[PDB]
């Protein structure tokens, strides 16, 4: 009766659970720790962006080494004062109030999307593409995980420069624009005479990511807006 | 009793189901401890690299700055002279410094790519010559990014710290691909002036948390040999 009914039921029970338990044991035991590797991907986006400000400071610096043998070979050395007191003291001094006065790649305060658009910067510079950064605010926070946010920058400005190599006279300018309601991401590029896949998966995955895109006389535009929480 | 038996089997699978809760919460804790040891290994060694990183960007802007004397002195002469001497050779060891990273292009396994790049930055600020040579792309490498991050980072860690004392050093770094594995290489100078006891002891602890982890994997083999005065650190890493 009810009393055989229920204990046969249980034995069947118990064994489901057993099952249950001896796949989790054995999940546990030998599928990857999807955690830890998030961990270290998110490890990797750091030492990337340390890389990429060290290698930008060095072009950088270059480029200062270059202005100043300019200058000793003219014999000027009221140009040399001029911009040693204007760009070399102020670079010496390092001054944080400064922060107020910088409105471009200098006001993405993520470092690991500074880092990711410095070295698109780089590449694009390597293959002579000029590229323009807008950032009139300082962005110190964007409500999507960094390792979708990372991809999705990276893919948005790799399809932008591979667009600008088949070009004469190329462009690319990238804004970052924050509102009160939302953090988006623009990125423009001349057009010559008319992967990208993960991107779409990652914006169909997130109710707060919106892609969108243009086409806008000889020019092509990408903008992923993101919703605060 | 037929049920004498039943009551005695939920009693039996109660237990079984206790032992395995019990293993399921022992895992789940070690998995914690390990997610734990991860953040805050990974998360210090980018503490050390962002502060050695901005030391060398110090010492190259307060180079600049030395050139303020012949400025205010209006003493363009001392200038060219200071300027042609000790800073402007700067910019060709900076020019050859971007060459020689062209060498890792064709690492496609970006797990390690941050982690190569990083450790040649070093080298490089620290002036010890460095090349890597990588003659076919690898795209795959069969062991866990953490262990190989973590053996990569020894090795390479390894031969920059002994490069230090040394009068030339030179550092080579490689990746190779058979069809069977992947094998990377760290070879270094060795030194002929050997250091006293002393200045050594509180690199050889971290040899032995190597051998750790290549002893853990029957698919990577770890060689270490010295052959015309070079430490060579193999480690090949088997797509079985």
């Amino acid at each position: 009766g009810s009393h055989m009914k229920q204990l046969e039921d249980k034995v069947e029970e118990l064994l489901s659970k057993n099952y249950h338990l001896e796949n989790e044991v054995a999940r546990l035991k030998y599928k990857r720790n999807q955690e830890e590797i998030e961990t270290y991907y998110e490890y990797t986006l750091k030492i990337e962006a340390i890389n990429n400000e060290m290698r930008k400071f060095r072009h950088d610096y270059v480029n200062i080494l270059t202005t100043l043998s300019e200058y000793i070979r003219e014999d000027d050395m009221p140009g040399l004062r001029d911009y040693f007191n204007k760009n070399i003291v102020p670079m010496k001094d390092n001054l944080q109030m400064n922060a107020i006065k910088l409105n471009g790649i200098e006001n993405l305060k993520v470092r690991e999307i500074k880092g990711l658009i410095t070295a698109k910067i780089l590449r694009a510079q390597e293959m002579n593409i000029p590229i323009s950064i807008e950032i009139p605010d300082e962005v110190s926070s964007i409500n999507l995980n960094m390792i979708d946010l990372s991809r999705s920058i990276g893919i948005i400005l790799d399809n932008a420069i591979e667009a600008s190599t088949e070009i004469d006279d190329p462009i690319i300018r990238v804004a970052f624009i924050e509102s009160e309601n939302s953090v988006t991401f623009i990125v423009m590029n001349k057009c010559a005479d008319d992967g990208l896949s993960t991107l779409k998966e990652i914006a169909d995955n997130a109710d707060n990511v919106l892609l969108d895109t243009i086409i806008e006389n000889g020019f092509f535009i990408q903008k992923v807006e993101i919703i605060n929480n």
